[PDB]
């Protein structure tokens, strides 16, 4: 058989995209947005319908351009993923602005607007992820909205200290990083070629998973941003892994059956106390790609949301 | 004249070194120190004997190993400040573990620390000024430190945020680095010669300057790290300008009066709200370099502050 069928025997496939014509071609069991996913996927010919009923709709709820636009772009987001639900039979992520990321309050206030929109779709919460990024604020943010029934998606992971907290905060599912990891030490460092085994990303992934799988924790560990089929095989046995379309189909043709890489057989062992803001800060920050990682993917997203907004602002 | 004697004109001189040589040789009117002029100053020969009291003192004080190691420490690094103390009219900076750098609470309690062990020698706040990293904790830490009568030294600035946040915080005096900024830009630019009036870091503090000018702050403006004296000329005007024995002895040898360039002749404005925490970080990690550096600039100081622990260690 092919890799893809091969790989579903250890690992949910989640696919990585905005685009509905790979959900009919994959059918993956949940699918993840982001902002420049969203931004891409509003290019697409066939999702214009989409977009004048976001902005239709926006002007039904105000008469305020500021709140029509911000409304509009949010709106966009959902019917996209709307569109998205009725292909998969999992749960679809949809990312709160970036521009909130360092604010914990503002964060839990957006979060729960797009819930309100799904919910006034008739869509539940138990086929939703909000994704937020995993700083400080925006995992205690997510502790809060757990307790209200709404399930998170921390992403844009890179450091131990990012894994440790979002453990440790109980929310629903982690997007540690791989790919990214691996340009930043191509771009740093004097190693330009990694063989599977020895690619950063795919190192700290494991360690991840490992670490989660041996006290205990029920949160999902899925391995986001890829560079090649060599990663992804080499984390064979992972929860789940969200792949771009581009991937998806070299894995469906290439042949040959593949062996489960991670597995924890072991017991659970005790859960040490949980870590404080400073010590967080510290472990953190001792990470130089995780430091320089973290503030790049939040500024390109935000970087993103203003340009949709850019051009909703065009159509009111 | 010399272009060091024509300096003194329009700006403090401070000699950035823990070597008492260099005090006697350009009659700097303050001194400043860190963990990494310490580490090296306590290689320097004469100073064995300052190395000695302070093992000496710390068996006096406790029978704890841990305790004898962090007493020893500390009172090297006041013992060192006491020598500068006698050669120079003005004040001296001694600087807190940067292992608390993220943690607001033990930088207050390590602050006081430092300033009770000057106290027990005789010296009264007023010649101290205690140096902290700009993280959003320490200038929290520093905001209450003024209020109880000890003036602090803001360092490892780098954003616009931290300068502005600094400022809010009223604390004594803020030191704005050039060179290291600098350095950032030859190693992740295509651009590898700068102008002196257009290098980053002279940029970065003559904007600092006018804002604060501009405002009525009261707060000094130091600007260190430097590169080459062209640096230094461009920032002629500046309060004050801390730097090291090898461009200080450039500045004493070449001929030639300068002229002031750092400057604000118009009347006082208004100031804004004060930033929140959220707004700061958003704010600061915008910026690619200060994201960077800070970080950087607490693990080196961490690093040193364990190398001299162990060399301690081996005394005890």
């Amino acid at each position: 058989t092919d890799k893809l069928t091969s790989l579903r025997q250890y690992t949910t496939v989640v696919a990585a995209t905005g685009d509905i014509a790979a959900m009919k071609l994959y059918q993956p069991q949940d699918a993840t947005t982001n902002p420049s996913l969203i931004l891409n996927a509003a290019q697409i010919p066939e999702y214009r319908k989409l977009i004048d009923d976001a902005v239709a709709w926006a002007k039904q709820q105000s008469n305020d351009r500021a709140q029509q636009i911000v409304d509009a772009t949010d709106k966009l987001a959902v019917n996209i993923g709307l569109e998205i639900l009725k292909l998969v039979p999992g749960r679809i992520s949809t990312e709160v602005d970036a521009r909130l990321s360092y604010d914990t309050e503002a964060s839990i206030a957006k979060a729960k607007r797009l819930i309100k929109l799904y919910n006034d779709a008739g869509i539940s919460n138990d086929r939703i992820l909000i994704k937020l990024a995993s700083t400080w604020q925006g995992i205690r943010a997510a502790e809060q909205l757990e307790k209200e029934g709404i399930n998170c998606n921390l992403t844009l992971l890179f450091s131990f200290a990012q894994a440790r907290a979002c453990a440790e905060a109980g929310v629903f599912l982690i997007s540690p990083f791989v790919g990214r990891i691996l340009d930043w030490y191509k771009a740093n460092t004097d190693k330009k070629e990694y063989a599977p085994a020895e690619d950063p990303g795919v190192v700290s992934v494991s360690e991840i998973y490992q670490y989660y799988k041996e006290h205990g924790y029920e949160t999902v560990v899925m391995g986001a941003s890829f560079r090649n089929i060599g990663e992804i095989l080499e984390l064979a046995g992972c929860d789940r892994l969200t792949i771009a379309p581009a991937l998806l189909k070299e894995l469906a043709e290439s042949e040959g059956a593949i062996e489960r890489k991670l597995s924890y057989t072991g017991e659970v062992k005790a859960r040490p106390a949980r870590i404080t803001e400073s010590e967080f800060l510290w472990q953190h920050n001792q990470d130089p790609m995780a430091v320089d990682k973290l503030a790049e993917g939040i500024r390109k997203f935000a970087i993103d949301q203003e340009k949709l907004e850019k051009m909703i602002g065009d159509l009111l």
